[PDB]
């Protein structure tokens, strides 16, 4: 996140960290065992961590849980990155608690205007890179169909929209990647891709959590 400040600790319990000997992607708690994340955050083998504030130190409300299934959307496609989302089964239940918590799924499509939390423990600069220790947070507004086109023509699917700020400043970046945009207490976004990070008229560019409820429910059904 560049341009956003240090969330308070386990304010965003619904915020999971993807680490596969590193921190490399964010995600989402939407049930006891079960994450959402952007498909291009694929790997084989992932462990989830829970209940997360600084990164780098074991601060007592930690939970580390493999991931047990990582079922990417079908018609995800890696190179424009339309559909990109993923599903991850945990290999245990999380114990939810104060700081270890879900997300709602979307109950309508958020209007253009609305006010979102963006998070993640990705990098912090326009130019170059740096990753913080602690989760950083980003209040930014859903913008226009029509702003999100002309920001990138010719590559914004039906499954993509956009969250930011046209003059640049702030924005989300590398590594918050599979994270949260939450809109009034539901789950709107996955952090998808950009170009650069906080550049003018290059806002990120997030997948429609709503277009995949259906789907969610679905999967989750058939791989229980
Ligand atoms: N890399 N992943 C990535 C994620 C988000 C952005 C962005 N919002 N600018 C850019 C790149
Ligand atoms: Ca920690």
């Amino acid at each position: 996140i560049v341009g956003g400040y240090t969330c308070e600790e386990n304010s965003l319990p619904y915020q999971v960290s993807l680490n596969s000997g590193s921190h490399f992607c964010g995600g989402s708690l939407i049930s006891e065992q079960w994450v959402v994340s952007a498909a291009h955050c694929y790997k084989t083998r992932i462990q989830v961590r829970l209940g997360e504030h600084n990164i780098k130190v074991l601060e007592g409300n930690e939970q580390f849980i493999n991931a047990a299934k990582i079922i990417r959307h079908p018609k995800y496609n890696r190179d424009t990155l339309d559909n990109d989302i993923m599903l991850i089964k945990l290999s245990s239940p999380a114990v939810i608690n104060a700081r270890v918590s879900t997300i709602s799924l979307p109950t309508a499509p958020p209007a253009a205007g609305t006010e979102c939390l963006i998070s993640g423990w990705g990098n912090t600069l326009s130019f170059g890179a740096d990753y913080p220790d602690e989760l950083k947070c980003l209040d930014a507004p859903v913008l226009t169909q029509a702003e999100c086109k002309a920001s990138y023509p010719g590559k914004i699917t039906n499954s993509m929209f956009c969250v930011g700020f046209l003059e640049g400043g702030k924005d989300s970046c590398q590594r918050d990647s599979g994270g949260p945009v939450v809109c009034n207490g539901q789950l709107q976004g996955v952090v998808s891709w950009g170009h650069g990070c906080a550049w003018k008229n290059r806002p990120g560019v997030y997948t429609k959590v709503y277009n995949y409820v259906d789907w969610i429910k679905d999967t989750i059904a058939a791989n229980s």
